[PDB]
């Protein structure tokens, strides 16, 4: 199996373990978290939102989480002291939000260490999300997973250009804040507050072409874990509802397998808690407008999809 | 005073009231009400978002609230029964929902009462939008003032249209809803998508775009103060500056009072009881290519929707 | 199995059909609802609070569920034309609130069907909590399975009483909700109501209902509630003797009724669970010789469902 | 007039700027704020619970608030370089939650400064609740005004104390919130039960009732407004009616001001921004036995505890 280590205990830590603990292919050798040993396995068994799972403490105080059954546990702040090579890591899993630059993660980078993948945008590193740009791909030793938005974002942009050639695109997100700029300065509270969040240069990472074609914004509300993004396109070829629902079921059935899907059951966003699915677009509120335009509009929850993402681009790029 | 009677004391009829009760040329003669007397006070004294409201009962058991200190309370579920006329009302605020079309609302018109004003859309129901398409009233007896969404969305429309020419336009709406299969479900704390017919409702008031703009609503547990999100194709060219310029303008001018904006970043909870039908969100304002902008507007779902309804009282009277 | 129809498919029904349709020596064979045959199936199917649940419609229009493999759909409101015995249904669950008294519930009995099981407090009907009076059942054909608060509070009063002998206590109610204050808007509010706690305890603890009152509050969050004894006991009390009684109250006669949570968990942990109380072990203190504050959560749909079929198990 | 000083402006130190600044006999010479001057004016007139309020900036970069037409703005982290005697400061009102204790607040303790109020609860501090035990006052230089809890339910205390004599009683808070392992779950939607060390924190205040009494909160997520739920055993027999009388009759004497009565059967969000330390609510008071009684009261987390703040202040100013 494929070695990893997980760096950092917050949301997108506990929900990469609990990904990477049902992965055959992988090892989970190491956890560092700056929580003690018994809280670890606490946070890790207890969810507000994902619910109850299954891990034990091995008589000799490893951690046996699925198929990674020999989790060295370690609470060490200092990245520079920090040594995965002893457990034989070799990839990082960069969750701790303090080392989000090319730079500062490729301190991991020591003996056997191979490769890190940040859990969050990264300065100066390159990105990838898995479906629309990972197949570019080129030994980098250290890269980023982009954000939760982008890789809900992005799969849908490529989809859609790919079918109709995006012309233009706005997109807004509705970030689901509860268990998640003067505005930030507020009690976020019960409020809805936009912000802008660099969209296209964010989409300019992963779909260089399609960047400057598109911007957006943010809406942050108080739900939980399901967000929504809603995009609306301009396209050179002429669209329909029903042309645009084909491209989009047919990408699901086959170059998005697994990272886009389609609800054709009118649920609503708590019924998308823990889905693994990067977007899942809405048929029946698929509509067009004009020739040339359509609104598209898509599920995700903000930490399982990204984390399943993130554990497909640690077995691809190993 | 022009004579008014609210039918109906829901979250439109009580904020209504509120709103009427403080224009120095309106009279609340009547207010029909399913709840008991006291109740009514309570209700109009004391609001989860609104706050506290000054209301008294009269000796002889009227109600007593701002310029308007003698109103009949009335408590009668039959419109053929009801009589605002015997209180000399001229206008009905029909707030009750039981009677959205014109064929049901015209049972208010007897003797002194000559205009009706349907607090919703309504079946086969002249539309208007103040700001809108309101000097387009030809002394209709029955008229709708659409919905809070309408009222929101349409003068940006006609600002925007004004100014650069619609081509089409995708119009989301963040509902706001603490106060088709996805109802079945207990709301909860989910947001739930609704289709909500767009188009036809900007087609009462501008024929010319409802057919150019389409879109729906994301319902949202926040309380009372939504948000639409309008992404628009032009004819002209656009830019940030050029959209926030022309909606600055038509809020100087046109649309004072109707349309605001806010320069000062502040979120949803800040316009609770705002009196204006939309609020732009001018940092938040965006193009991309040469054509396309993206709108945001907030807007309270009750105090801007109940201002235009006095506001349409007293045009029409 | 015993045959059973459930009336009503809002919040309770809906938990009862899921519950009913995991037991083997149940079978549903009628459901009465409101509700369009598809969108019962959706509501069965996909719930914002307990996740998603697998159900099938048959060829002829039967819902498939677990082990009731042939469930008759009804939709009528008069339960005078309704006819559970169509399906050959014994006992009834009564979930619509609209008949939630002995003489209105009296109407659904006809032919195989002999007894029905109200899902809320009912006027004039023998009431019973299980685990509390169930074995007082003397084959009564209608009953009332009180209230889910009253499934909370009752176990853990007659656990204390038979420890310590209470003398009064006091019960606060914080109920999961997700008199002029009900025109009130609920979501925004923390809102008292009076519930008549010491009538409810009397139905199902003659000797104790009188000693005891309380209030609810209700807030907005959803389904696990918790509810807050204050008690004043004749002997005397400690956090570790409170806590004791408790624990071996739960291995013994309130075996699958009452639990501990010794985990130190908090309120979304306890969705979906089956008890009608789970005591906050770390929570327990006194205060004097004779004072003592328990607190236990409770699914305010989910454990009192567990006890409608429970309940329908013991009078078959 | 007394001049004070407003160290923090969390949610806190915003209250008591607000506070101070409509009370004739005050004047806040100083702020001193981790944010920038043109942020602390933005927070000051728009907050998302107690709503819109006026203020200016002068031309010499002073605020302009209500009575404190002339307030300086500081940004000084360090309390040892902290020198709120160049603005004439009398009384600190210490409410940046990082000097909790006697010997870290006493730093403050410089030049013409005479007095200082830690706004929390503080190690080795001497505790005063208004309209409890503030006439014990006997010139110390730093005081703690305890806790919003505390202050909701040491004056319910003492007027049942007095009427009835407490042989014991239970405490419930209901604490609405917008090494204890319930608080690494992020609060999200939940109800979340902590000990609060009651008994320790009446005991201060009332030292001959803290043994009697001890309790707990439960944090429920809804916004400022709290409610307290006691459970007393008394001497002296009771009814609702004499209850409801003794709570009454000190609302009309010496908890004027303190503690009001709820005749009006209202709800939580209607006692947003209430000025009273507790409002009782009448309709529910009930007694069991000769001797129980249950008291429920709401408050104002921040705004009932800011007024008794500054109250404090003005006291002991004297
Ligand atoms: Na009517
Ligand atoms: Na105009
Ligand atoms: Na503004
Ligand atoms: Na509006
Ligand atoms: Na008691
Ligand atoms: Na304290
Ligand atoms: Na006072
Ligand atoms: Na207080
Ligand atoms: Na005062």
């Amino acid at each position: 199996p494929i070695r990893i280590a997980i760096n950092g205990t917050g949301r997108i830590g506990l929900c990469a373990i609990r990904v990477a603990s049902q992965r055959k292919d992988i090892e989970i050798v190491a956890i560092n978290s700056t929580a003690e040993l018994e809280t670890l396995l606490h946070l890790i068994r207890h969810d507000s939102v994902h619910g109850h799972f299954e891990a034990q403490l091995n008589a000799d105080r490893t951690l046996n989480i699925g198929h990674s059954k020999n989790i060295l546990v370690l609470s060490e702040r200092d990245i520079n002291k920090l040594d995965f090579s002893a457990a034989n890591a070799e990839i990082i899993i960069e969750c701790t939000g303090k080392f989000n630059s090319l730079e500062a993660s490729s301190a991991h980078l020591k003996n056997s260490v191979k490769k890190v993948i940040i859990s969050a945008p990264a300065q100066n590193t390159p990105t990838f999300v898995y479906g629309v740009n990972h197949k570019n791909y080129h030994n980098e030793s250290v890269i980023s997973n982009a954000s939760c938005t982008t890789n809900a974002s992005a799969p849908l942009l490529k989809i859609l250009d790919e079918a109709f050639k995006v012309e233009n695109a706005l997109l807004t997100t509705i970030h689901s804040y509860t268990n998640d700029d003067i505005r930030r300065a507020r009690a976020a509270g019960l409020n809805l507050i936009p912000t802008s969040t660099g969209v296209s240069k964010a989409i300019s990472l992963v779909l260089p072409h399609l960047g400057p074609k598109v911007t957006g914004l943010a809406i942050r509300v108080p739900t939980p874990n399901v967000s929504l993004v809603d995009l609306s396109l301009n396209f050179k070829k002429s669209v329909s509802k029903a042309s645009v629902q084909h491209a989009l079921k047919d990408a699901c059935k086959h170059a998005f397998k697994g990272v886009v899907s389609i609800d054709e059951e009118r649920l609503v966003s708590s019924d998308f808690i823990s889905s693994p699915f990067s977007a899942i677009v809405i048929d029946d509120q698929i509509m067009t407008i004009g020739e040339k335009n359509a609104k598209v509009l898509a599920w995700y929850d903000n930490e399982m999809g990204y984390s399943e993402r993130l554990i497909d681009m640690a077995q691809y790029i190993a």
